[PDB]
This record gives structure tokens, sequence and C-alpha cells, in this order.
């Protein structure tokens, strides 16, 4: 018998019990699974955005039900991230600025894929109309029925709970936590251990045996998982696996963040999260039942703590002085190896990029069901080890390279912040795919439809960004086409087709906005 | 009006005239159509074999029925490709040999995706089970139920056409030039004109103008296709684009073939392709009703004309002095662009391997269904044409490595042709997927259900190569893995729900050898 008995995960948060939680299911109870998890001083929750597949390769495959942990951790409804003011020049505020031709400075950026026609995404049809003059509309409001949905800041579901759009979640990110401690020690026999680590200790081929805690207690694991944060206590400290860090592609580096009241029954709930720009950087705003948390992540090489506090206080109307705020410094980039040995890295220990598209939790998750796929034995092969490594860093710089993509084709120059993104290199992956897309060509078309794309993580993994994202950020920036898809000019046909693939579009936006309940009224029912 | 008005299609046979045909389509007569083929002297019918997309992606497509264009060249079905005696030495014969450990020399690889349990491919529970001595079965009769089917030669199909498997077809390829010729002239408005072209005229930067003709006649176009086989007259003739010889991977470079008559009654009809592994090569056989189609691939630094004829004569039981044979000199590899200027190499005046795994027809389908994604105007955007070059020289390589390991991972070294292959280097792409394999890992994992594999063409052609293949080849000439997948060690409910998988492989096998109806009832069914 030379499997693994026993898996130690050091740090709790939602890394270190999504893991648990997770690896209780996927093992089946043939292993001992152990969290340390210091006791910490429960600060405000700020909010969390998530992507579509969370509830259906996570919850579903442990067995919780989706309103079941919704209500234990004041949970709401996202259906895109929407940009607020990426274009226009001027100071921070949650109002949108007026562009050069009289439209709105917002975009969305929703789930779900594209209809097509005669194999050609509706992307293409629009771009065709858009760049002849043949339409006025914007890529978002004529491809995505979900955008009159916002608009309207209607719910995803009805009050029967039957469908109507995609959608992923907001929530508080220590809820869930909590959440999934109660769910792992109770349902699934995971042995919580409060207490601090205080060494680890090695063996002849540096290995990790065990750690030791402030109370003196040894504990003993084959398998170890740093859920320890940005300290990476064992990947980077023990190990001395080194860091790369990334701030060659993307400039912020801190946030300050806080929980602001807000009057649901007056002013609505947004079934999104928004994304402010700021002068050295940007706000989030993730609504939730009776507050939304609200974020400002800037580069302290544009801006010090105190001038990012008093513009993130001026964006809300805050008095920084009676307001409790939290500031964080992160790091941007990811380790050199994300398994070493046998520590893996799951979370903030592995890498982390700021939240612009929701990354967290999707990183989290994509690790840990990379792990339970290449779980080893005491042998810990090699191949096992360098495969799992792979699949993190493409995982990782994919992303990366799309997040870069925000700030390197926004128009703005107003700010020396701005100005600076424009001096950072795109890696030659993303300097492809504009390529592409400048020609009028599909950018990872999607080759399934919503039912595989969203039920199955392995296919959604090869092919995270669409050719949707990519239209939603690079036509929501103002960056278009040299010219339609050339095959579109011999198809007068497939035009006509796309047409009424429109018309669908307005219907559908134009009926759902009717009959639709408001976000307020299904988050009532939810949590009546 | 920039566009294409004119397309010049320079040669017929499969490749000239599914061009024109399926161009004549996704043009929706917006341009004009030209081929210009060379009479020549009917050869006789050696056979070709496809794989299963071609019905739904060229003839639906097409609006031909499945039933009308089989009639019409002698059709008939295919499950699999069987390899004979790949693993032990000996002369060239048809009925296979014994290995030392008392299996027959035979295996198949049959179409399909392999079913999974616990997103494990039903594969790795096999290749567990085998490693353990818990079973003796081959990988292809414990995964696939065609393989009890094609062992009984029963029909994919019943006698009323409900659908029983996977199958692709075997035809004669002039016959189906002849079908689609008839299509694109009559339903079409293609022009056929039957001259041999002397002249290429091109202008002051190389892109050609127009053909002139052995008559006199000129003719003018915008865009021309290479159709005319392994001379590339336009393509490397004329556009003098170089040729990259891959011989350093597969040795074979010549063919003898003919056409054997068949008694059907007495002997059945196998609805399969036969791969008869030669002293100097291997043999196809290619059944269809009344006779098979054969041919002997070989290289002519092991075996001159006369040698490789006699065996391949011996194989059958011909008169070498008295029977109709057709010989070739092919070039293995492809052009370093397919697409050169406004010239675009399509079949085997773009790149060519031996039939081992009937690449023809899908390089072609695949090119011709690229070129239409990335069809031009008059300016010819650098860019489509770099990303059409780009899809073309990946499929081949892909399809390279693959066909390399069936004899680099061959257990034979008895003849100088098979130790000789034992002398050359895999490319790094396919150690890097062997590396993967030996490690228990999936290569090449599917991530869609067969009907998005096989109704949507491009998910198959992100991942063409499946876990399923590759066990095939693997396996079926006895590379294992160095152990099971590690957390299969950890997964007693997977192990357990893979083997109702198992039984249902069984259940259906048994089921349908007794149901089904004969290969060749089903024929003289469908051509009666
Ligand atoms: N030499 C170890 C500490 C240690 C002391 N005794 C041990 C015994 C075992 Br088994 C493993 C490690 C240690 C270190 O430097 O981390
Ligand atoms: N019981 C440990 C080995 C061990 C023996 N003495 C120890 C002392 C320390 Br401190 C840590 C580990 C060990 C194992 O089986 O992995
Ligand atoms: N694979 C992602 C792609 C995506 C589309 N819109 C998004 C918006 C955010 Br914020 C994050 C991811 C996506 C999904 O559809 O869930
Ligand atoms: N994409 C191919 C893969 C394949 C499986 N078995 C085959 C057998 C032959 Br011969 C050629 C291709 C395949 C298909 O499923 O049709
Ligand atoms: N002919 C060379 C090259 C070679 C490498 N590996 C081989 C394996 C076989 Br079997 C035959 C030849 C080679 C040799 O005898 O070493």
């Amino acid at each position: 018998d030379n499997r693994i008995k026993t898996v130690v995960i050091l740090g709790g948060g939602t890394a270190g019990w999504m893991t648990a939680a997770y690896l209780g299911k996927a093992l089946q109870n043939t292993v001992k699974i152990v969290v340390l998890e210091a006791p910490t001083i429960p600060r405000i929750g700020v909010g969390e955005a998530t992507v579509p597949n969370l509830q259906r390769a996570f919850f579903d495959y442990l067995g919780i039900p989706e309103e079941e942990w919704m209500r234990e951790c004041n949970a709401s409804y996202k259906m895109a991230v929407k940009f607020i003011n990426w274009r226009t020049p001027g100071e921070g505020s949650p109002d949108p600025r007026t562009l050069d031709d009289g439209h709105t400075d917002t975009f969305h950026h929703p789930f779900g894929l594209l209809p097509s026609a005669d194999q050609i995404p509706l992307s293409h049809y629009w771009a065709a109309k858009r760049l002849q003059g043949e339409t006025d509309e914007n890529f978002d409001e004529a491809c995505f029925a979900d955008t009159a949905i916002m608009n309207a800041k209607k719910a995803p579901r009805f009050l029967d709970m039957r469908r109507a759009t995609n959608y992923a979640w907001h929530f508080d990110a220590s809820k869930v936590a909590a959440f999934l401690r109660n769910f792992a020690v109770t349902k699934q026999a995971v042995e919580h251990v409060e207490d601090e680590m205080t060494e680890v200790l090695t063996d002849e081929r540096g290995f990790i045996t065990a750690l030791r805690t402030k109370s003196g207690r040894i504990l003993q694991g084959d398998l170890f998982v740093d859920c320890s944060g940005f300290r990476g206590l064992l990947i980077n400290k023990a190990m001395e696996e080194p860091f790369i860090d990334m701030s060659d592609h993307l400039l912020c580096n801190s946030a300050v963040a806080t929980a602001v009241p807000h009057d649901d029954e007056k002013n609505g709930v947004e079934p999104y999260t928004s994304s402010i720009a700021m002068e050295a950087g940007w706000t989030w705003k993730i609504p939730m039942l009776g507050r939304f948390g609200s974020g400002h992540v800037y580069s302290d090489h544009f801006a010090t703590q105190d001038e990012a506090t008093l513009a993130f206080s001026k964006l809300w109307g805050l008095d920084p002085d009676n307001t409790e705020f939290n500031h964080v410094r992160f790091r941007v980039g990811r380790n050199r190896r994300a398994w070493v040995r046998n520590c893996v890295s799951v979370g903030l220990a592995s890498c982390f990029v700021e939240p612009l598209e929701s990354s967290g939790i999707y990183f989290i998750y994509a690790a840990i069901h990379m792990l339970a796929k290449h779980f080893p034995d005491k042998t810990f092969d090699k191949v096992l080890v360098d495969r799992f490594n792979r699949e993190i860093e493409e995982m990782f710089d994919d992303t990366r390279d799309f997040l870069q993509a925000h700030y390197y084709f926004s128009p703005r120059v107003d700010t020396p912040f701005w100005r600076a993104n424009k001096e950072l290199k795109l890696a030659d992956s993303i300097k492809d795919k504009v390529e592409t897309y400048r020609a009028g060509l599909p950018v990872n078309l999607p080759v399934t439809d919503e039912g595989t794309y969203y039920g199955n993580f392995e296919a959604e993994f090869r092919n995270f960004w669409t050719n949707g994202s990519y239209y939603c950020i690079f036509a929501g920036l103002g960056l278009m086409p040299r010219n339609p898809l050339p095959a579109l000019a011999y198809k007068p046909q497939s035009i006509a087709e796309a047409e009424l693939l429109f018309a669908d579009v307005k219907r559908k936006g134009d009926t759902l906005v009717e009959s639709l309940p408001s976000t307020y009224d299904l988050l009532r029912q939810l949590h009546g």
C-alpha cells in the first residue's frame, strides 16, 4: 500500500476549505484530511464574485443545493461585469460619462455563448454592420439579451425558479468558508485543528514530513496543501520555490476596501458586478442583500494609500475618518511551479491577479480539480507533478494576458497610470489574438453548446475566454476589426439569417423585461 | 467591389470536385467556379476509405442523401481499420499469426468516443485491470462494442436503416469524382474545361492572373486552387514553393495496387479496412460489393517493384503476369506553405501521407473547409493566409507523428525495413504524448459528447486523435502505461461505476451480433 494516507491543508479561508471539501469527496474517504487554520479576527465582508461553473462543478459535486448555500452566505446574482468610464478621462465617479458619439461610457461582459449563423458567430455579423455604418447599436446590446435585463435590473430567474439566462454569484467569502468548514467537518470527517504553525520539518529528500503547531503538537502527513495566502509558508518559505513577479504586465498592486449599506427596497439590486475606472486604477462594486462591497484597486507607483483612500471615499461619499477600511498589498504573478515535491499550492499561495474578471475562486477550483485528476501515490511521479504545473501556468498566463488587454486598449491617457499601461509589453499570445481579431477572424471560437460548456468543466477549461469575451472587451473599449470577415461578402443568405438572430435578441430581451421579477424581489423570495 | 469574381481549380479527381462542389455552396453563387481537368485514361478502382464526418460535414452540406451517392459509387461500410500481423515477424499473409502470449495478432482502431466514469475514460479502467492481471481482454474488445460486431461481420445499420453504431465508408474514388462532377455542373453552374494546362501567367508581384490550355484558350481568374496532384503544377512549379520532405519520419514511398473479385456470398463482406503488415511495408484491403481494392505500400529502398509485386500477388494468390496492376511513387511531407499569394493547394498538391489511417479525403475537406472560413478578397490579407497555413501544417504534422508511432512502437525488427524504422526519431510533440500516456494520464481527452463531436466539424478538428485513438495504437502494439492512473487507487466507487460500463459494452455487442443483419445483406438491399 503506497497510497497517500494523510493530506494536511495549511490555512483555512475559501481556498483551504474548498480543497478540504472537494478532496473529501474525490478521495472517497480513503485519505485522512486535516486542516490547520489559525483563528483570526473576522473582518467585514467586502464581497467576492464568481463564474457560472461554480455550482455545477463544485457545489453539485458535493451534493449541496444552490439555494442552501446561498442563504447561508447572503448570496446575490451576477450576470456580467459592467465596466464604467474606462474610455473617458476624469476623476472617479459611479455615474458614467458620455462618449464622443453621445453614447454612455459603459459596456458589459456577460456570460454564455453567442449564437452562430452558417458557422459564423453573431459578433461577426454585428461587426460587419457596425463597420459599414448599417447599425448604431453597441455589441453587448445587439448580441446579448442579458444587456436589456441588466439595464432593467431584472433577475436571471423567474419566481418559480425557471432559468432565464446564465448567471454567477456574489457572496461574502468568509461566510462561504464557514459554510464549507461545517460541511466538511460534520459530513466528511475532516479534522479541524485551530492553531498556528511554527516550524516545517523536512526529510533528506526535501519532502515535508510534519508541521509543528504553536501548542507543541506535531501534525504528520504525506501530502501538504499550502493555502496560507500571499506568505506561501510552505511553497515559498519551506520549499524555497521562487515566485515569478509579473508586475511588468499589470501595474496594480494595492487595494482599499469596505462594505457600504445599501437601500435595496428604494434603489433595487444590480444583477452584476461594476468596474468603475479611477485615476490610478479601478473600483469594484459587488452588490449583495442589504449592502454592496467595494474596493479600489490601485498601483502605489501612481497613488499613495491616503490618495487612494480619499478618492475611494469621494466615490461613495464616505467619511474617511469614520469608516472601517481594509488595506491590502498583494503580489501579482505566480510561482515558478505550483506543485513542488509533496507541496501543492492553491489560491493566493500559488498565484494571483487583480479581481478584474473574477479569477480568484475559479483559480482555486481549477487547481483542486486538477489535483484530484493528478493525485499521486507516495512515489510522486515527476510526470504527474509536471503535468499539473503545466495546466496551472497555462491557465494563469492566459487570464493574465486577457486582463492586460483591458488596460492596453483603454483609450484613456489622462493620468500617468493610464499612460503607463501603454508602455508595458503585451505577451506574444495576446498579440497573436489581437492580430487575428483585427483581420475579422474569430478568436477562440466556441465548438460546443452551452449545455456541454457549463456542464463539463474540462470543456470550459480548454476554452475559458471564448470569442464572445474578446469581442466584449475589444469592442467595448473601441477596438474594432480592420474590416468585416471577408467571407461575409460572399454570403448574402447568411447575413439575412443573422438578421433573424438579431431580432430574437431584441424579442427575448423585451419579453423578459416584462415578465421577469426584479433582482430585489427574487432575493427576498430566496432569503425569505 | 473588391471581391474574388472567378475561382479556377486546376485538376479534377476527388480533390478538384470536392472543392468545386463545396465552394459552389459556401460562396452562394456569388463567384464563378471553373475546373480545368485533363482527360485521363480510367484506371482500375483500388478503393478509398473515409472517416464518419464525411456525410454530415460534406454531403449533407450539399444536400446529397447518403444512400443516393453510395449507390452511384458501389460504396460499402467501414467501422474501423484492422491491423494484422504488425506485432509478429514473417512473410505477408492475410491470416493473423499468434503472439507469444497466445493472443491473435489483430487489433482494431474503431470510431466513436469512449465513455467515462468519474471524469476518467474507460481506457484507464481497462489499463488498471490489465496491468494488475484482473483481465486478459484486449483494449479494443473491452471498450468498443463495435469490435464484437466486426468480428461477426454485421452491418452498422439494421435492415430498416436504424443506426446501430458509428461508421464511415469505402468507395471507388473515380466514381465519387464523377458523381460530384455531374452534381457541380448540372446543379451548381460550375464550368468544366476538359483540357491540359500549358502556361501559368503571373503579374509583376507573382500573382497568377490566368492559365493557358493546350488548345490555346486562356482561363482568367482571381484565386487559383492547385489540385494537380504530386506534381504541384501551381504551388510547386509555378509559384516555386518548396516541398518539405519528411521521409526521416516515414520510410514508405511506393505502392502497387489492383482490384480483386470477391465471392461475397461465400465469405461475406468485412465492415472494416484491413492493414496487413508485409516484409517491406503493408497492404490495405478495402472491401466493396463484389470486389475489394488492395494495395501494397512499400519502400523502394528495401524492395524493388518486382519484389513488392510478387509479395503482393502472393498475398491474394494472383498471377503476376496476368493481373492488372497500378504502380505509384509518392512523396511524403507537405509544402512549406499550403497557400502562397493567390494559390491554394488542396489534396496531393498540398501534402500527403500513406493511407494508413484514411487521411486523404479528410485532408481535402479540412482544406476546403478552412478555405471557405478564410476566404479572401482581392487584397489577400496576409493574416488570412497565415492562419490558413497554420491550420494545415498543424493538422498534417499531428497526423504525421501519429502514423510514425505505428512503425516506431511496432515490436517487429525482423526485416531491414522494420529494423530501419527503429532508427528514426520521434518528433517532440509525440514524445510528450508518449511520456504523458506512460504515466497513466489521458492524452487528448475528449471534452464533448459524440453528437457535438461528429455534428460540428470545428469540435473534431480541435481534437482529431483523441485518447481512445492513442490507446488503440499504443496498447494494440503492446505499449502500456508504466502503472495505472494513481487516482484510481483512491476511488473504489469509481472503479465499480466503470464495471457497469464494461458490462454495457458486452451487453450491446452480444445483443447486436444476434439481431443485426450481415454487412453483405445490408449491401444487397442498398444496391438492389
Ligand atoms: N532536519 C529537519 C528537522 C528534523 C529533525 N528530526 C527529524 C526527523 C524526521 Br523523520 C524529519 C525531519 C526532522 C529540518 O531541518 O527540517
Ligand atoms: N511517523 C513518521 C516518521 C517519523 C518518525 N519519527 C519522526 C519524528 C518527527 Br519530528 C517527524 C516524523 C517522524 C512517518 O511514518 O511518516
Ligand atoms: N468561461 C467563462 C467566460 C466568461 C464570459 N463572461 C465572463 C465574465 C467574467 Br467577470 C468572467 C468570465 C466570463 C464563462 O462563460 O463562465
Ligand atoms: N476523429 C476521428 C478519430 C478516429 C477514431 N478511429 C479512427 C480510425 C480511422 Br482509420 C481514422 C480516424 C479515427 C473519428 O472519430 O472519426
Ligand atoms: N543503425 C544504427 C542506428 C540505430 C539506433 N537504434 C536502433 C535500433 C535498431 Br532495432 C536498429 C538500428 C538502430 C545502430 O545500429 O545503432
